[PDB]
């Protein structure tokens, strides 16, 4: 078991718990889990993964132009992506509830809503506020005491 | 146009064909490709691949700063990288026996030896002769073969 694997393991673990405080205004019975952009870590997620209270999370990865991105996911898994991709695809997911996290993110200051630091002795994340305010989907406030 | 996931496959026999054209000085058993860095078409793959003579292609994501790349890797399918990260993989092939292909077609400048361009009807690809000759590894110039024809309609 490599690091990268170990840690995409530990991603999959990191967004279950994450999931687990984000309620969507219709709950669907299977969490559509789109990969999108180039990512690391996201091996874990793409095998499939199934919530506490039994709901199974479906993960394929979708292209940074799909247009559908908002209609198609319900939650997305960022990965790299250019300022004009990453604009494309927020504009996607504009006025759908859709819970978003990045692999990486610097700052955390536009688009997603959750931002990973993967690399480390564990992993963290980071909330954008304003993100998740204008997200569609509820966010239980207690998941910002597992952020840094 | 292709879903991801015909491109991922798509990406698997690409790798296939170049592979073909490639001779390692001590052939393994089994080939060790290694994924590096964030891909978006390398899932085909990470589920392992067999050649056409039977020898299997055991793949597998490793660090960016894994220092034994060029020892554990026979083959290094690059990803997205920066250029800080690229500068230590490429640091880690030097004389060692790696054959590198990269996701993206910027890196035939910077020592990937092939570079894919997935978007697109067809998977094309292009070649670095410098990064080719210090490699380790032997091409058949015949591996242009596959590059021209996958750039005709
Ligand atoms: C594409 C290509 N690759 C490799 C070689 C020699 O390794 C040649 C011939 O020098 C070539 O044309």
């Amino acid at each position: 078991r490599t690091s990268i694997e170990q840690r995409s393991n530990a991603v999959s673990q990191v967004l279950l718990g994450i999931f687990s405080y984000v309620r969507w205004p219709k709950e669907p019975a299977v969490l559509q889990l789109c990969v999108v952009g180039p990512t690391e870590y996201a091996d874990g997620l793409l095998r499939g993964m199934v919530q506490a209270n039994g709901r199974r999370v479906h993960a394929e990865r979708r292209a940074v132009d799909n247009p559908d991105l908002g209609t198609l996911c319900n939650v997305i898994y960022l990965g790299v992506v250019d300022e004009r991709e990453r604009q494309q695809v927020f504009r996607s997911l504009a006025g759908h509830p859709v819970l978003s996290i990045s692999e990486r993110g610097t700052e955390c200051s536009v688009g997603s809503m959750f931002c990973l630091n993967v690399g480390g002795p564990r992993i963290t994340f980071e909330a954008n506020l304003d993100s998740i305010a204008r997200s569609g989907v509820r966010v239980h406030p207690s998941v910002l005491k597992l952020a840094r």
